[PDB]
């Protein structure tokens, strides 16, 4: 898989320069399923670029890409080597030129993530990890923080893509409960992958979110774990890449505490 | 004032260097008015260095510094040339090694901000503005976004330092109201000064917060305005530096819509 990985880094770095030059130009913003569900020609271009290049080199491999799913493709994960991608994690940020945008690539075999590559383009920060081999950022080794007291923690989360009153109310109510424990604070950068990378560096103690997709988390998941973190479902069960829910934390104490305080939202699985 | 400004820039870089070394070291974390109201020895030494360096060149100027006020110095703003400083804007970020921390220096004459310097030390971005001269980041001129439609905007805000349930509930309901217009999103990097510089670069369309202090916004206020944006009170009225409230937007159209949607939170003024 090292070869695939080596290749993935080169691809991500390259896709990153396309995003990077694009962010300075005018964009034709399109809508997908709602007025806040955005896409640009750059997300589509980037995904097409990634997919042709990998299939050209790994014809037998499968793909799960955000925009191809939007175009008809189905997000079912088999045992087969699969490339899980969000051409631009932080699409909204991209549209606004908010400087937190990543190319996210996760590689799964036997339905378990083997490596991950997350390229925060505007900062020129390359985050990578290979199962059993470490988490790095521009060659520097990552380690999650040591914090076991929630009352001294810094959390990351996002507001979500739903604008339905009932759902928003649940998301804010979950926030409120955490906030009031109290915790040191809550931050929101606008990208699950970047948020999770902040946990892998020890900058944030934990990230949680409900409503994400497998492409948003496939790359960064392994980076948190290889940095010494844990992935868990918000239900307190085992992390499930297709569940639309995640808790990425420095340790299991913090993760179970968060699971405890928040209420789950009903969501349609990515494999349904 | 150019001279003063030229000297402020130098001091910012110097203090910026102290913060950056310290961030990777073990810290002495102390409490101020509560368990979530933090201070480190770095906050204190940077502020001391700044003031003692200023007083030396300009013995007759006045100072409003966060940690000094904390120490008994009052926060009364007079016509005298006054330096308004947050030695570390984003103290909580600093304690966690969350990479958004800034040195913020505002300089006011006749109760009006004449120039501001915000150094985001970790990113290495020097933001400066001088009334009537423009706003820059590392030598590149800034300009706010042109978005006039609230439904296509990206907002930045903070949850605040209060953990009083009534208050918390007001912050979140304010958020809910904006969220549901809907707006494209809401971000939080953990520092008023950096959040405001993101508006000045056109990365975010507007920033609002109730509960900041004059030292949190004095430096960044002039950056947004010289970038072509506006400062307004939450009433839709004129910006009042000592009021603990601000709307910093690309333009008056978005500024006024936000003012129209949010409810005021009662707070003690900096001058009370
Ligand atoms: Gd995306
Ligand atoms: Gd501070």
């Amino acid at each position: 898989w090292q070869e695939c990985m080596d290749y993935a880094v080169t691809l991500a770095r390259q896709a990153g320069e396309v995003v990077c030059e694009a962010i300075k130009n005018e964009m034709n913003v399109m809508l997908k399923s709602s007025p806040v569900d955005l896409v640009t020609a750059t997300d589509q271009k980037v995904e097409k670029m990634l997919i042709s290049s990998i299939k050209e080199k790994y014809p037998s491999h499968s793909f799960i890409g955000e925009e191809s799913v939007a175009a008809g493709e189905k997000s079912i994960l088999t045992d087969n080597p699969t490339w899980i991608i969000d051409p631009i994690d932080g699409t909204t940020n991209f549209v606004h030129r908010f400087p937190f945008v990543a190319v996210s690539i996760g590689f799964a075999v036997n339905k378990k993530i083997e490596f991950g590559v997350v390229y925060s383009c505007v900062e020129g920060k390359m985050y990578t990890a290979r199962k059993g081999k470490g988490a790095f950022c521009n060659g520097q080794k990552l380690q999650v923080s040591q914090q076991e007291d929630i009352t001294k923690s810094l959390l990351v989360t996002e507001l979500g893509s739903s604008r339905t009153p009932e759902t928003v109310r649940m998301v804010l109510s979950n926030m409120e409960k955490l906030f009031c424990i109290p915790v040191h604070g809550i931050r929101s950068v606008g990208t699950a992958a970047v948020n999770m990378c902040l946990v892998a560096t020890g900058g944030a103690d934990a990230y949680y979110e409900m409503g994400i997709h497998c492409w948003d988390v496939a790359g960064a998941g392994i980076i948190v774990t290889e940095a010494g973190g844990v992935l868990m479902d918000v239900t307190g069960g085992p992390f499930d890449l297709m569940s639309r829910r995640v808790i990425a934390a420095n340790n299991r104490i913090l993760a179970e505490r968060i699971a405890k305080e928040i209420q789950v939202i009903p969501l349609q699985r990515d494999d349904e």
